[PDB]
C-alpha cells in the first residue's frame, strides 16, 4: 500500500504543488506544497497547503479579469494551461502565475489522484500594488520581494544578463518532471533500481549454494594439490579449475548489481552505495583471493567469503550438524595433508644418500610391505595408499581414538602432534557440544511435556486420588496437549501489536464469525472489538458448564461437541454444533440463575464471551445492535423456567385419586 | 561532589566551630560545633549550633561593653582578632572568648564557606554573676562549672602551677589548624594520601599484567632448570634471572604503597593499615618466595601471587580460555618434567654397572636411533629429543588419546602411570566444562532469539494463519529483535533507584525534549517527572493507531516514521517528523473520539503520554504549565471534525440538478 508521492521524495525533488484531489463533493487534498513552502510563500496546513486542490482563501486582493478562472481552472484540468491567475503570496502583490504542468491517472481506474506538479510566481511580471511606491519599492525591489520557485535554480534578478537560460523551473521545468516523479498509485514493496536484483530472490539463492559448493570444491582439492604433487594429463581437471575460477569472477562482478540490508534493517537500492560498500568491504580479500604455490594459499580465500555469508546459513538445526560435519572432515582433511608434507620432507635425507628409518613412510612400507629401493629414490607406497594413511591418523588423533600403528617418531613429529592434539580438542569440543545442544533442542520441548505428565502423575499419587479422578485429570491432560502441542498463546499475542493481535483474533475465532448468520454486517469495527474479548474453553464429559453452582453471565457459542441441558435429572434440549446458548443481554439488564443442569456428552469446545464484554461493544457499533437483535435465536434460552412435565405417571396419581 | 567538611574529620578532629556561611541575605549556616557541644556547651540545631554564622539568640545576659561587636563581628571577619564578645554558656556567666582564627575561600571563587575553626572559652577570666556568690561559687568553682575548649588538652585549673603551656588549645591552637582542616570547596572522589597509588590506575595495571607475564615464565623455567639439569655458559639467562628476581623484589617494595579493598566495598587508604594488612596477609610468603633444589620449588610461590591476584583477571569471557588453555599447558609441561625425571633416574643401575632395558630412555633412545655407549655411560638423545618426547607422552595421557609407542613398562612408571590419569581426568574433566560452558554463554542469548522464532512461526503454522498475517508477524518480530536485540528495558530500569531511573528515562527520551520547542523551561523537576511516563511504540505500516476504535487519551509525539490521518477513505494531513497529533488536555477537561483513521505509512516510533499523567505534572508545576500552554501548537489536531470536501464531483451533481 503506497499512494507514491512521499516515501522517496525528500531526498532528490524541490519545489513542487504535488495536488492529489479526491473528487466526490467540492475540494479534497492538493496536499505537497514540499521544499519551499515552509512558512515564506503560502498558508499552513488545514488550508490550501493542504487541501482544496483547486485553490482559494488566499487572494488577499481584488477580483481581476485575470484573477478569476485561468489557474483556478488548470488545478481541475490537469492537462495544460499557461494562463495566470491570482493566489496570495507574502509579496502583497497581484500575483500571477508562470507554471509547469504534468498528468497521470490511477491505478484504480478512478481519474483521480494526478501529479500535477506546478511551481507558481509573483516577481517576474510585475508588481502594482500601491502599499510601498517610495521609487524603488515595487518596481525595483520585486527582485528582494520574492520567495518562490525563483529560489530553487535561478535567485537572481530576473533580467540577469539572461532571458531564456533563466527559465528551466518555471517555464521549462516540464522536461524535468513527468517520469522523474514518482507514481499516482501503485503497490508497496521492495522496489529496485533498473538492472538491480534482490538478496532474496530465486537467482541470488542458487547462487549462495552454488558458490557454496565450489567453495567446498576447492577447499578439498587446494591442498592435496600442494601437498601431494599431481600432474596435468588430465586436461578435464585443468579446464574445471578454470570454469570455477571465472565463475567466481563473474559472481564478484555480479555482487556489485545486488542489494544489502543496511543500519536498521533495511534493504538498500542505490547503485553508489551499493558499489563503494562493496568495494570498502570485501574488494581487497576477492581480487586477491580470485588472482606459486603460495598463490593457491592466498586462493583459499574463498572460504572466508562462505564464512562472511555464514549468515545466510545455518539457523536451521539440520544444516547446523551438516556443516558441523563437513568443517570436521575439512580440518582432518587439512592436518593429514600438513602430515603427508612432513612425512615426504623428513624421508631420504639429502646431505647424505640414506633413507631415515624413524619417520612414518618408512614404517609405513615395511608394514604394507613395499619397501624403498636404490638404483634417485624411487619406488613405495601408491599415492591413494599414502592419502589414506594420513587421513586414517588424523582422524584416530582428531577424535582421540589412537591405535599406534601409525605414530610420531622423529623429533618433528612430535611438535606438530602436540600442537594437532591442542588444536584437535578445542575444536573437538566445541564442534561435539554444539552437536550436542542442538540434537537435544527439540527433546527439550518433549521432555518439557513429559515434566508436566510426571508432576501430575506425582501429585496424584501422593495425595491417594481415586481411581476415576486420576484417570479423568490424565485424559484432560493429554487431550490438551494433543491439541495444543506446546504451543502458549498468551506470549505469542503478548509479543505482537494490538492491531495485529486483534486481526489474529479474529482469524482466530473463524467458526462463530462466517459460520453463524449474526455477525454478518460488520465489515472491520466490530469483528476486531469482539474477537479480544472471545475466550475459547475445553471442557471434558460430564463437566457441568452452567450448573446451578453460577449465574448465566456469558453468551456461550458451541463450535464442536454436543451438550444437554439437564433439568430435573433429566434433559428438555441437547444442543449440537453452532447452537447459542444462554440469555438475553442487550435487551433485559437485569440478572437470574442457573435454570438447567448443563452437561457435556461429548469433549467440548466453546467460545466464552463476557456479559459486560459483550453489550458495550453492540452499544458502541449502534448499526451493528440492530442486526445483533434482529438475527439472534438463542437455541436454549437458559432464562425462563419451562413447564416441564413427564409423561406416564400421572396415571398413577389419577389411579390413586380414583383409589383415596 | 563534596564541601570538604564531614567525610574524615570524624577520627581525628577535636572541638571546634566550622562556619560555613552563605552569604545572601543575613545570617545561614554557622554548622559544625563539632566535637564537645553534643548538649553541655551552647544550643542544638535549628539555632547557632547549625545557622547564623555570626551567631546570637545565645546572650542570657545584659549588653555590655565587650558583649556587642568583638567576635559577633569577627565571624564575618574571616582573617583575625582576639578580643571577647559575649555568648550564653552553661556557667551562667558574662562569657568572653578566647580563640584561634583561619580562613579559606572557595573553588568557585564565591568569598563563601570559609573555616572559620574558633574555640570559645567561658572560664579563664572571670566569673562576677551574683546568682551564687557562697563563697567559692565563681571565684573557686569557675575550675567546675566550665565545659568547652579546657576539655580537649587542659581539663585542669588554669594556674595549675602553669602559665603558658595550658594555654595550646584556646590561644595557641592556630599552629595545629589550617592545612590539618579539610578544604572549604572541592570535588569528591577516591583520594590517596601522599606517595600512595590507587589499585586501579595506568601504572598498576602494566605491573599487574608484567608480573603475571613474568610467573608465567618462572613457572616454565624453572622446572624445566630442575629437572632437564641445564648449564651456565649463557650468562643471559643468567642475567635475567637477576632482573626478574629483582623486579619481583621491587614488587613486593611497592605493595606498601598500595590501596586495597576493605570490607563494604571501599578503598582503604591510610599507611598503617595498609602496611599491616599486607604484612598479615602475604609477607611470609612473598619473602619466603623472593627468597639448593628446594630453593626453586619454593621460589615457585609467586604462582600462587597470581592466584591471589585472579580476582582482578578473568570474568572476560575470552580471558578465560586463555587462562585455561595456559593453566593445560602449564600442567603438560610440569608433568613431563617430572617424567623426565623418572626416566633419567631409572636407566642405568648403580649397584652394578649395566642399563636397564624396560625404562622408557630406552626404548626411546633403540627407536630413534641413537643408543646407550659404554666407554661412564655417555651417548644418547640429545636432550631437545628427550624433552620434546616427554611433553608429547604426558600430552597423549592428558588428552586421553594414548599412542603406545611411548608407554610405562617399570614398576615405578606405572604407579606414577596411574596417579597421572587420576589428576589429569580430573583436570580435564573440570578444564573443559568450563570451556564448553564459557563458549555457550553467548549463543545462549542467540538461541533464546531463534527460540522465539521458532516458537512463532510453530504458532503460525498450527492455527493455518494466511499468508499476510504470517508474513506481517514474522517482519515486526524481526524488526523488533532488530532495533532491540535482546536487552529487556523493564528490569534493567528495575534494578535502578528511582532518580537513576528517572535521569535514564530522561536521556532514553532525548528527541522529544531537546528537539521539540516545547519543554524548554524545564531544567531538572518535570522533565524527571514526565519522563516516567512517557513510553515508546514501534507501529508496523497499515497499523491503525488511533481508529474509530478507541477515543483520544494520550498526546502522541512523532520522532521517527509518517503517518496520515485518513478521513473517510481519504487523507486530510500526513504527519512527518517532530510533528505532535493529540487531543487538547490541559483546557477543556473533556473527552471525544476519533475523528479521523490515522495510519502508519512506514514503520514508526511514536511517544505516548497518557492523558491523566500529563496535566498532573504541569498542573503541580504551574510555572511550567503557562509556556506549555503557550508554546505547543498540534499538527493534527484530533478534536474537532473538519469541513472535509472532495473536488470534482459536485459537477455532476450541478449537472444532473439542472438534468432532474
Ligand atoms: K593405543
Ligand atoms: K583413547
Ligand atoms: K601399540
Amino acid at each position: 500500500p503506497q499512494n507514491t508521492f512521499l516515501e522517496n521524495i525528500v531526498r532528490r525533488s524541490s519545489e513542487s504543488s504535488f495536488l492529489l484531489g479526491n473528487a466526490q463533493i467540492v475540494d479534497w487534498p492538493v496536499v505537497y506544497s514540499n521544499d519551499g513552502f515552509c512558512k515564506l510563500s503560502g498558508y499552513h496546513r488545514a488550508d490550501v497547503m493542504q487541501k482544496s486542490s483547486t485553490c482559494s482563501f488566499m487572494y488577499g486582493e481584488l477580483t481581476d479579469k485575470k484573477t478569476i478562472e485561468k489557474v483556478r481552472q488548470t488545478f481541475d484540468n490537469y492537462e495544460s494551461n499557461c494562463f495566470e491567475v491570482l493566489l496570495y503570496k507574502k509579496n502583497r502583490t497581484p500575483v500571477w502565475f508562470y507554471m509547469q504542468i504534468a498528468p497521470i491517472r490511477n491505478e484504480h481506474e478512478k481519474v483521480v489522484l494526478f501529479l500535477c506538479t506546478f511551481k507558481d510566481i509573483t516577481l517576474f511580471k510585475q508588481p502594482i500594488e500601491d502599499d510601498s511606491t517610495k521609487g524603488w519599492t515595487k518596481f525595483a525591489r520585486l527582485t528582494r520581494a520574492l520567495t518562490n520557485s525563483r529560489s530553487v535554480l535561478q535567485q537572481l534578478t530576473p533580467m540577469n544578463k539572461t532571458e531564456v537560460v533563466h527559465k528551466h523551473s518555471r517555464l521549462a521545468e516540464v522536461l524535468q518532471l513527468g517520469s522523474d516523479i514518482l507514481p499516482q498509485y501503485k503497490q508497496e514493496a521492495p522496489k529496485t533500481p533498473p538492472h538491480i536484483i534482490l538478496h532474496y530472490c530465486a537467482f541470488k539463492t542458487t547462487w549462495d549454494w552454488v558458490i557454496l559448493i565450489l567453495t567446498f570444491y576447492t577447499a578439498i582439492m587446494v591442498p592435496y594439490n600442494v601437498s601431494f604433487k599431481t600432474k596435468q594429463n588430465n586436461i578435464a581437471w585443468l579446464v574445471l579449475d578454470s570454469v570455477v575460477d571465472v565463475i567466481f569472477l563473474v559472481d564478484i562482478v555480479l555482487n556489485f548489481h545486488t542489494t544489502f540490508v543496511g543500519p536498521g534493517g533495511e534493504v538498500i537500492s542505490d547503485p553508489k552505495l551499493i558499489r563503494m560498500n562493496y568495494l570498502k568491504t570485501w574488494f581487497v580479500i576477492d581480487l586477491l583471493s580470485c588472482l606459486f604455490s603460495s598463490l593457491k594459499v592466498v586462493r583459499l580465500l574463498r572460504l572466508g567469503r562462505v564464512a562472511r555469508k555464514l549468515d545466510h546459513y545455518l539457523e536451521y538445526g539440520a544444516a547446523v550438524l551438516v556443516l558441523l560435519v563437513c568443517v570436521f572432515g575439512l580440518v582432518a582433511h587439512w592436518l593429514a595433508c600438513i602430515w603427508y608434507s612432513i612425512g615426504d620432507y623428513e624421508v631420504i635425507d639429502e646431505v647424505t644418500n640414506t633413507i631415515q628409518i624413524d619417520s612414518w613412510l618408512y614404517q609405513l612400507a615395511l608394514s604394507i610391505g613395499t619397501p624403498y629401493r636404490y638404483n634417485i629414490w624411487e619406488g613405495g607406497p601408491s599415492k591413494d595408499s599414502l592419502y589414506v594413511s594420513s587421513l586414517y591418523f588424523t582422524m584416530t588423533s582428531l577424535t582421540t581414538i589412537g591405535f599406534g600403528n601409525i605414530a610420531p617418531t622423529t623429533d618433528v613429529e612430535k611438535m606438530f602432534s602436540v600442537a594437532m592434539m591442542m588444536v584437535g580438542s578445542l575444536l573437538y569440543a566445541t564442534i561435539f557440544g554444539n552437536v550436542t545442544t542442538i540434537f537435544q533442542q527439540m527433546y527439550a520441548n518433549t521432555n518439557r511435556y513429559h515434566e508436566m505428565l510426571n508432576n501430575v502423575r506425582d501429585f496424584l499419587k501422593l495425595y491417594q486420588v481415586p481411581k476415576g479422578l486420576s484417570e479423568r485429570v490424565m485424559d484432560y491432560i493429554v487431550s490438551t496437549w494433543s491439541m495444543s502441542k506446546g504451543i502458549d498463546t498468551e506470549k505469542v499475542l503478548s509479543i505482537c501489536p494490538k492491531d495485529m493481535r486483534a486481526d489474529i483474533c479474529v482469524h482466530l475465532n473463524r467458526k462463530v464469525f462466517n459460520e453463524h448468520p449474526a455477525f454478518r454486517l460488520a465489515s472491520d469495527g466490530c469483528l476486531r472489538a469482539l474477537a479480544v474479548e472471545f475466550q475459547t474453553i475445553h471442557c471434558a464429559p460430564g463437566d457441568l458448564i452452567y450448573h446451578a453452582g453460577e449465574s448465566v453471565d456469558a453468551l456461550c457459542f458451541v463450535v464442536s461437541g454436543s451438550l444437554e441441558v439437564i433439568q430435573d435429572d433429566e434433559v428438555v434440549a441437547i444442543l449440537g454444533k453452532g447452537d447459542v446458548f444462554g440469555d438475553i443481554f442487550w435487551k433485559e439488564t437485569t440478572l437470574a440463575h442457573a435454570c438447567a443442569n448443563v452437561r457435556a456428552l461429548t469433549y467440548c469446545d466453546l467460545h466464552i464471551i463476557k456479559r459486560e464484554a459483550l453489550l458495550k461493544v453492540l452499544d458502541f457499533y449502534t448499526a451493528f445492535a440492530n442486526s445483533f437483535s434482529r438475527n439472534l435465536t438463542l437455541t436454549c434460552n437458559l432464562r425462563k423456567r419451562i413447564i416441564f412435565r413427564k409423561i406416564s405417571d400421572v396415571k398413577k396419581e389419577e389411579e390413586e385419586r380414583l383409589r383415596q
